[PDB]
């Protein structure tokens, strides 16, 4: 039904004892930071550019728009500071929401075997035999036999009884669990709208007008959900990419049809966790990250792969292979939460990220990994994806420091990520729209150019430019890439 | 200076939508059990059984040889109730330690930048300036600029000066350490016995009387440590398997030389995390299995991979992903600690444990795997590694539901397990030993069968064992390899 | 349409100067040697025998019953002088033939731009204008426009029009020609008997009483010709294989369902040139090559390869080469017509055709050759197939000098041959006639044994004969293959 | 020793079937034309180029520099009429040569068993026991056991005696010789001039001034060989080809050596059957293809592959499939010598070549062919190898009609020539001895340009050029090489 995926890594013990001691910006995962009070300063914000932070997620299921637009604001003034670091601007949106009501006595212990009320009117102050829930269709989705899901999986209640304003369900296991608790629906669709009148103001009326990229939608479950955010979007918003989340069964069924539509993909695996078996989440991710990996589209592992340091100086030994693991899987970008956004360890999170993407990375075998992707797509290939091809293979024949990409929209460097050389790719753009956006793929760093400049005087200023920043030297070769359709070897000299 | 490693996968919609619900002890991968108080009682013991236990370890470092004497009892009669499980037992030695001295006030307040002196005299107690340490040989092992790691690397300290008999450091990060806490010594190699008079006194005095299968050697840092218990196990221990714990650098410098002379190998990250960086471990631990692999040699993944569930009844996500790519890494066998020694859920963690190794089983491509295993091994193949070959092959082939291996010592079903077949291997012995030294192999299940009984006899037997054990049905083939050398194709009627 | 076909080969500069000086039997490709005058005498079969010679055919175009009866015996008591020889014997039949009538003056000389009258009353002594054809449906198979070839393609004729006792041609080219020449429809099915009175009689009355292994069907246009014969021998010759030679464009277009119904194939390459374009001839000949070597039937290439040496005593250098490649290609078998049947250099001629197999069998890279089969074979295998692929596998893994393949029919030996070992297949069968058929396959030799003998005593009697015949040799290891099925190695000592 | 190849070939029942209607000058394999009075004619010379001709052989074996002048500007003459046609010329040496003496009888019969004396005193008249010999260093070279051959190898002699003036043999096998027939020294390093004063004159004063591309040297015996002709060709012939004809095993043994200093390779078969065993010559021709297939350098399979069509029509079934067999081993270039030189069917000949040429190169599969030499090259190659490979493998991808190299001294199209393109490889240069030099190598055709022009004006008016000569159409793509190092793709349009 889905795909294949193959791997390949040589581990020699020279990287093993050998300690590394490379720029942290200069790794090709990239990392998705949640911004929060912990990372509100723009002295803390520049830490965690200089640790590897590249997008910046604004997370609107909390905080009001002023919240945003200090914060915001504040992003690019230390955006300031570091000039050579062009940060991809990400909304999350709030998305649709189940939750539980409110308790008489804020608290119940809902006992295995005991049987439990689930209401439609969320007026109704709750007990240990009826609560509350603020999804009103939840009666005519859930059937006899499904399970809910209630305070990020405490509880489990297997549905006994459905009736126009309520069910009555089994409580599964014993536990207590408090007010305003969300809840999950394993295997049903939730029909609830994608995006609500507030997530259309975040999107509309923050989203456009401050200039985001990317939008991470919450929960999205089809196609028509994203071709709506898409529409809604409009001739505003044509240059924002939109990220769906998946989060629940019905987002896995659909999701090529939800890729096709996509400009990448969000693997929001904390709240899948609640949707389907905790021993299924790592078959969904690695088909997800090698789907994407096939058609070309980022995908972000999410959302919370270094939980533990938002309370520890240091990582659990899970966590650093969890994102070891997902690099080694071909992940574009992985994703930090409550580490960023409140914990106490904000910067310390994203400079462990970065070392422990840096040295998956080195693990790669990149030719292997470049035969594999030519052997799993579809045989008849465009011209130009063709010449982006030659690009990453002459780049690694000759072992190439550098493909240099010209690109209006992206599309160039995106044909190019798609074929992970094991090189930078340095995009060079006029839009600031593609420069921010080229941000979610793997291996990609982008550069602002001015406008109506030959090819030839673009290219040599970013070598330049390139030779500045370290990224290449006197006697490398680099690979231009540009069109129609132009592949071009040029070495440094002088 | 490594080796590499090819991982290949195929993940179906329908695996992870639809649940799993084989035996668990079907599962390729075993699981090593730490015994403890959490399951003392024989009852407690046939859950974990009937959960997935295949290895029971005995920590020989706390508890009297009474502690383990009625641990040991308890598993035999667990065993009598579980007749077609033969449990391996293993010995885990203390080691070589290094442990802090004692304290004035029980607690210091170590401050980063302040200096710290380390001294030899065990019986001294120390303050925040100065601190007794076990290993009396610390000032002639470590150098200035050497790292000294303390209390789980609750702090370390940078090696100032050297001198007889103490050393001086400076405390690079602050933190509060108590009485008795453990050291580590990145990049050092500690000169203390492999084997004490103690550790020599469990070996010889319960693992072998005992019948204990397997020495999980503590902290083995070269080939003459494996050799040194292989004399001491002399003759009265032939039959017992040495497998060296790989736990700091010069194991890992020393790898392949201790490999060589081992029977196995247990990764134990925990206390590897404490000699290299975290973002190193998981390079070591794939590298590892990786040269297991391709000699042939069973590999444990140690020594704690579902930590929270001794408190939670549930893993967090990174511990099981970390399970699942190990299984995918290709480990023989993954093992618990203190979730099943002296936790709380016991039990479950052993469930959890063995459905994530079935569902990374069921990912696996199978062909893929046995080509880049004979791509990569040794051209010159023996007769009956060839056989075994042929074997593993046949069975993809026609899709045989069973090798049946006919073997005294192992030898044969080792040769099978290495080629790593998607049926389960049943294996045949008179060898007591044989049977229960099997278990450390992936994919291996024994059965005891007498001694001078003819090959088509056994075969015949076995087939009938299999059909009752549900292993095998009408219709099946199974392959039977013994042996000269012979590889035989049964149907299996009426 | 038809296939694709990968050849590999190792040449050194060791084989190219170094004489090669083994047994010419030794060789896997195996001779058919047309029988005639210039071998008449048991004292030249038996040199022919030493030279190569493995499959005699008797051509039933010439010659009566009586003809072909003191051949028959002169070779079985030639086969009497050389026991470890068991020759097959090779019935071609005269099968359909259009020739030309007589003519007034016994010569005519067509002149390019005249026009020709072929008429159906094959009584008219024909002229240069007027010439009689012994096809009476000659008129209802050629259309205006469709060429016909006279006198081994000495004239063509562009049939300009069709009328119900004759055709009306224009010469194409000018030549001068005799009376009862054969003659060539290209692109048209010949609507004569695949098999004659004259052709039934051979079979029924020759082929069957003397026992014949072979019958080479000359002409065959359709699988429905092949299962005409197969009926004609009915359960008197259910042992007798069916070879159609393919000597048409029908023969091509329908190669398919003609092959699935034969036993093998004989490539009447000479008679081919006739019907297709001389440059075509090496197309359709390596398209049947591949075809047969996938489904594991035998290919004869045909018929004169040496042609030459009928009349001097070395062949021309593109006959070399021509022999070589065919080889190459896969043939299971090469042929000699003229160069044995009446030649003055018969022994020569099957001397230098060993030698040159010989050379060309050293060549072959049979790893890169095996796993080319496996991977174009269909996927879904049986267990008799399987077992056969181990056989093969094995042997090359190990170098066994020999596959002992125990076979009544000899399907066992068939399958093992389909997979192409670099060593020699001996098959042991009771039955006389499958001993004398598997002489077709390549790589194949056989040895009769007594029916009623357990497979242990029969195996270690083939060792002791394969000792002795220099085919094996102590230190050796050799696979043994029989059955349920079974694949074994033994190692030859003492 | 020597090296391994892989062919590919795809063969459909339409290629069968269906008749090759392109034109002759399509093909990629080129044909190397021998003059001689057959093709005196300008008339006949315009026609060889219809049918396929790309190089003229000029055998200065025979014939003096008028006798070549005339038929020099006789090709000028129908160069001058083909002006899309670009001929290489090509000066084959007479070199060293063996003959015997003169007889008093014109004739002899040597029978086998007796003994011939063979005398340096070449003014002696011979007799049967006695023979002069031109090789004055013959009782030098042979020793005894050695074998003599002569008049074209119609009799052998095995050396009894060596001597200062002469050397005494046994007559191997009876047979009639006549006077001055040559002679060859099987496995013996003649020791005569590579060059003589004769050869001498032919290079420097008709090669030079005639502007000859090439030098095919007769009998080259080591690289010291090469060296010395290009000493001798000196700055005056710095452009001419060296192109050895490898014809004993001395340059079989060096083969390596001789190719490196080599531009290219002439295999001369029947010369090569006159040294080695008829059955070796095919190993040393696929051996030697190979090896210069590897080396990117051009080889030519010779000298007469076509021999019978001299006197015959139409030319043996064994020879079409020798040049069939030719192009599929990897040939750069086939060779006709009495076919055009002498015989009856010159442009018969020619024509049936080009045809054979194409069905064999409508077989390869070339994208299998591409990764036989990707894999087998050795690792580190070039900037301007790489953008080769990329050109070759682009053009495979897109389907591209033609590769456009802009090259000045050739270095560029040979490069791409070494990866063997599916398209037609058009190379462009302002030298008019690269334009006729690359002839040679397959697939290439040259357009002379002028010089002191930008490389888009060139390229546009190649793409222009190539529509004209119907090489390229509205809707391909073609790919652009030239330089730093440039690939490019352009569609055609309008
Ligand atoms: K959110
Ligand atoms: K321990
Ligand atoms: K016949
Ligand atoms: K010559
Ligand atoms: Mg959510
Ligand atoms: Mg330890
Ligand atoms: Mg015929
Ligand atoms: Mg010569």
């Amino acid at each position: 039904a889905g795909a294949s995926m193959q791997s390949a890594a040589n581990i020699t013990l020279r990287q093993i004892l050998e300690p590394n001691n490379v720029n942290l910006r200069s790794k090709k995962t990239h990392i998705v930071c949640t911004l929060g009070p912990a990372c509100k300063s723009v002295e803390t914000l520049v830490k965690l550019i200089d640790a590897g932070m590249d997008i910046c997620r604004f997370n609107f299921s909390h905080g009001s728009h002023e919240d945003h637009k200090e914060m915001f604001n504040n992003v690019l003034k230390a955006q300031e500071l570091r000039p050579n670091c062009l940060l991809g601007m990400l909304l999350d949106t709030k998305g649709p929401e189940i939750r539980t009501g409110f308790l008489k006595n804020k608290e119940v212990h809902l006992k295995e075997g005991s049987k439990l009320k689930l209401v439609t009117d969320y007026e109704f102050l709750g007990d240990e035999t009826c609560i509350a829930c603020s999804y009103k269709k939840l009666p005519q989705s859930v059937k006899p036999g499904n399970i809910i899901l209630i305070a990020d999986g405490s509880v489990s209640c297997k549905v006994l009884e459905t009736h126009e304003d309520h069910v009555i369900t089994e409580v599964l296991n014993s536990a207590v669990i408090g007010e305003r608790k969300n809840m999950n629906l394993p295997n049903v669709k939730v029909d609830l709208p994608i995006i609500s009148e507030k997530d259309k103001n975040d999107i509309l009326n923050f989203a456009i007008p401050m200039g985001c990229n990317f939008i991470a939608a919450s929960f999205i479950q089809s196609a028509d959900d994203v071709r709506l955010i898409r529409n809604l979007l409009g001739p505003r918003g044509r240059h924002i990419k939109i990220i769906p989340k998946i989060e629940n069964i019905e987002g896995i069924i659909h999701f090529d049809k939800i890729l096709a539509e996509s400009d990448g993909i969000m693997i929001a695996r904390g709240d899948l966790g609640m949707e389907i078996s905790p021993e299924k989440v790592f078959l969904a991710q690695k088909l997800m990250i090698s789907k994407c990996n096939l058609q070309g589209k980022p995908i972000i592992t999410a959302t919370q792969m270094l939980e533990s340091m938002t309370k520890n100086p240091r990582p659990t030994r899970a966590e650093v292979t969890d994102v070891a693991n997902a690099v080694l899987d071909g992940t574009d970008a992985v994703m930090l939460s409550g580490e960023t956004a409140g914990g106490k360890f904000p910067v310390e999170a994203v400079t462990i990220m970065s070392k422990i993407c840096l040295e998956a990375e080195a693990c790669i075998d990149y030719k292997l990994l470049y035969q594999s992707l030519v052997n799993a797509i579809e045989t008849p290939i465009s011209v130009q994806e063709a010449v982006a091809r030659s690009a990453v293979e002459t780049a690694e024949s000759i072992q190439a420091s550098l493909i240099i990409a010209l690109t209006e929209t992206g599309y160039t460097a995106r044909l190019i990520a798609k074929y992970k050389p094991s090189c930078t790719i340095l995009a060079l753009s006029a839009s600031d729209s593609t420069v921010k956006c080229l941000n979610v793929h793997r291996g990609v760093t982008c550069i602002k150019v001015g406008s109506f400049q030959g090819t030839d005087i673009v290219i040599r200023n970013a070598i330049e430019i390139a030779k500045q920043r370290n990224m290449a030297k006197v006697g490398d070769s680099v690979i231009a890439i540009h069109g129609t359709n132009l592949m071009k070897v040029v070495q440094i000299e002088l």
